């Protein structure tokens, strides 16, 4: 069932693509980029002050790509947001608009250009990733009346794929305070009120009544309960959203046709993890690290494992680590058939990543883009 004549669905670890008009059914790669702005104070993706919007999107679809992740938070979704940044001299055609009706306007665009996007609930307010689905101030209820407002409308679009319903779950205490302190998120603690896990079959069922054709993208947490992550020796080393080592045991329920797992995976340049070190067999402990964190849900278990989120500067200005590192991952990735995935950033002002842009917001890092583009054929 689709309001856009198109539906997606996972079989086995493979994203289809159905159109049920011409009855045609394929499936589909993500090769994606992460433009961000939206989910900031600017409530507008970034670089308009330097760039044409629609321009931006022909560059990104000229490299190769075929989709975008589009974080957001709460505000630029609702009605009546003010953007801040765009030089209207390049982009006269969003004059007056809210970030609503920009992110219609480019979302729509895209379609015309064949690029999926997947809608990124990024922050429930605009400076920062909070730990949990909901606040002192706003309610799990919220932040799903927010997400059945935006299926319901964005829903009508047939190259929005689905919804990565909450950006890098995360802690912010220690373990063992972390599990049951109750400030941060959790996997199988069967605690309702930090369960990520149960979290996101709660969240997605809500969308999928509203939007039945889209796809439920579902991030790992950082910390998931002291017996799994203790079964590990990095089992508290996993990044923010990254952490699937609970799925194994705790499956999201969700139809299985519907399902997306997503995890983050970071470089040098975001943090300094202690397996970096060289004395630790720095890069080649690595594929068994991803394999613990995430990578064996889909090669053991045989889901989808789309990479929301992985980047880093590439010795641009960074820990000249970061290089190798993006080498390795992106080398693991198309051994093991990882195809689907979203760099981040397409924007050049991330402070710990840089991005695919370089600080013009017009020409690109090379290097960087090579190596990126072997996933890509
Ligand atoms: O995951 C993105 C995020 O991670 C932050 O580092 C956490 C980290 O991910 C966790 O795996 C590691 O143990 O340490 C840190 C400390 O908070 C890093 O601070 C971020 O800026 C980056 O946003
Ligand atoms: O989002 C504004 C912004 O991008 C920041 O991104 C964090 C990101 O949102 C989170 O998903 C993950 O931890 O990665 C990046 C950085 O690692 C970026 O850090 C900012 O400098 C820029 O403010």
């Amino acid at each position: 069932q689709t309001p856009t004549g198109i539906y997606y669905e996972v079989r086995g670890d493979t994203i289809y693509m159905i159109n049920v008009t011409s009855g045609e059914e394929t499936p589909i790669h993500l090769f994606g980029v992460n433009w961000f702005g939206f989910e900031t104070p600017n409530h507008v993706v970034h670089g308009l002050w330097k760039r044409n919007w629609e321009d931006m999107l022909l560059q990104i679809k000229s490299l190769g790509f075929n989709a975008i992740r589009l974080p957001f938070c709460t505000e630029s979704v609702k009605p009546g947001t003010q953007p801040i940044g765009i030089d209207y001299s390049k982009n006269p055609d969003l004059r007056g608009l809210d970030s609503l009706q920009i992110m219609e306007k480019i979302i729509k665009k895209a379609g015309d250009l064949g690029i999926f996007v997947l809608l990124d609930y990024h922050r429930i307010g605009c400076t920062h990733i909070e730990p949990l689905w909901y606040t002192e101030d706003f309610s799990e209820e919220d932040f799903i009346n927010t997400w059945i407002e935006v299926a319901k409308r964005f829903g009508k679009y047939w190259n929005v794929i689905g919804a990565d319903l909450k950006n890098e779950p995360h802690s912010v205490t220690s373990p063992p305070a972390a599990y049951t302190d109750g400030t941060g998120a959790t996997w199988g603690m069967g605690n309702p009120a930090t369960d990520w896990n149960l979290a996101a079959e709660r969240i997605g069922k809500a969308i999928l009544k509203v939007a039945p054709h889209w796809l439920i993208f579902v991030e790992g947490t950082q910390f998931t309960n002291p017996k799994t992550d203790s079964s590990y020796k990095w089992g508290y080393n996993a990044w923010w959203g990254g952490n699937l080592m609970a799925v194994k045991d705790y499956p999201v329920n969700l139809p299985k046709n519907k399902l997306v797992y997503s995890p983050h995976v970071y470089g040098p340049d975001v943090y300094n993890q202690p397996y970096f070190g060289p004395a630790k067999g720095f890069p080649d402990n690595l594929p068994d690290i991803w394999y613990h964190h995430f990578g064996y849900v889909k090669l053991e278990l045989g889901y989808s494992v789309v990479i929301g989120e992985f980047g880093g500067k590439y010795g641009h200005g960074g820990d000249p680590r970061d290089v190798i590192w993006q080498n390795k991952l992106v080398d693991w990735m198309i051994e093991n058939k990882f195809c689907d995935f979203f760099y981040w950033s397409w924007n050049p002002d991330s402070g710990d990543t840089g991005g695919i842009l370089q600080d013009d917001w017009t020409t690109i890092w090379e290097d960087k883009y090579n190596n990126l583009k072997r996933l890509m054929d």
